């Protein structure tokens, strides 16, 4: 993908974006911005010019799930791909977010292979 591609990582813990954030710039992408819950992250994608979020769910003020469908519900970003990296681990959560319009899922804690990977997933599905 283009390495322009500027990334917003959403994650109430400051640990899990400097993770993120650090992975990203090893996988060659440095237009990086943290938010620490959704609407701080919303806030953010209106400011303009993201092309990627990852986001956890457990946040106060808006959870991951409701970022997500509230991206998926506008207009103005609803294609925008969202991987959720999140502790919640149930076949239930993955559906509700998969059903929401999760581009990708990736259950904490993970390797930096698996994020890697699934990543260039989003990136070949919508042919980034
Ligand atoms: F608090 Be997150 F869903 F890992
Ligand atoms: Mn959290």
């Amino acid at each position: 993908a283009d390495k322009e591609l500027k990334f917003l990582v959403v994650d109430d813990e400051s640990t899990m974006r400097r993770i993120v954030r650090n992975l990203l710039k090893e996988l060659g992408f440095n237009n990086v911005e943290e938010a620490e819950d959704g609407v701080d992250a919303l806030n953010k994608l209106q400011a303009g010019g993201y092309g990627f979020v990852i986001s956890d769910w457990n946040m106060p003020n808006m959870d991951g799930l409701e970022l997500l469908k509230t991206i998926r519900a506008d207009g103005a970003m609803s294609a925008l791909p969202v991987l959720m990296v999140t502790a919640r681990a149930k076949k239930e959560n993955i559906i509700a977010a998969a059903q929401a319009g999760a581009s990708g899922y990736v259950v904490k804690p993970f390797t930096a292979a698996t994020l890697e990977e699934k990543l260039n997933k989003i990136f070949e599905k919508l042919g980034m």
